[PDB]
């Protein structure tokens, strides 16, 4: 449970087996149980999300529907129209529970003060490119528990994992 007084901070992404969650500016495949998934977990929550990832989001999609959208920029310029842009994850994570979105610099910044992390697995052979972004890796602090692997109806084998740490 998440009192209200507290603040809770969890990351959720989807990566290939080698790490890989995004390149060229998108994510490099499609998984529609994935991305039923993601809004399971986030929606109704605020989602914070590093100023990449709104562009790569379509500007007639954003802001995400049915969640409080936050970008972190450090641009005084860079402006999202339908959504907050914040300098810093101290002036983001002001609700009881935020869902970190990614990207790959966001996932860094915020995994010092997350306890959860949510993560789908993609059994797709990419291997990692120079200018990827990459998954978080994660220490020893966390325990994780895997889920077994999963067919999707697009062809692709996936997994969950969950991870917590206090
Ligand atoms: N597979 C997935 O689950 C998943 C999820 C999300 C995104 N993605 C993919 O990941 C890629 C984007 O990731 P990315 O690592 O390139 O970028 P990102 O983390 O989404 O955004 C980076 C930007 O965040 C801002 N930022 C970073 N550190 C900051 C700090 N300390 N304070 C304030 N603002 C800060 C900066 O904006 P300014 O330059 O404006 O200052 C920086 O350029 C895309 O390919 C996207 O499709 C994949
Ligand atoms: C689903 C990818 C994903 N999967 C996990 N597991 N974690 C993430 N963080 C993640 O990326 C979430 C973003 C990309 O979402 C997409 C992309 C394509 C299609 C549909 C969506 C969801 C739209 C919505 O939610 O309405 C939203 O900005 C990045």
């Amino acid at each position: 449970l998440v009192p209200r007084g507290s603040h809770m901070v969890g990351l959720i992404w989807a990566q290939a087996t080698s790490g890989v969650i995004g390149r060229g500016g998108d994510i490099p495949w499609r998984l529609p149980e994935d991305q039923a998934h993601f809004r399971e977990i986030t929606m109704g929550h605020t989602i914070v999300m590093g100023r990449r990832t709104w562009d790569s989001l379509p500007a007639k999609v954003r802001p995400l529907p049915g969640r409080r959208n936050v970008v972190l920029s450090r641009q005084a310029d860079f402006m999202a129209s339908g959504a907050e842009v914040v300098g810093s994850l101290e002036e983001a994570l002001t609700s009881p529970e935020t869902w970190v979105i990614g990207g790959g610099q966001v996932y860094a910044l915020a995994l010092p003060y997350a306890t959860r992390c949510e993560v789908t697995e993609v059994d797709i052979g990419l291997p990692r490119e120079a200018g990827d972004a990459l998954a978080p890796v994660l220490d020893e602090t966390w325990r994780g528990e895997t889920g077994e692997w999963r067919f999707s109806r697009s062809g692709l084998r996936y997994r969950l994992y969950s991870y917590h740490r206090s």
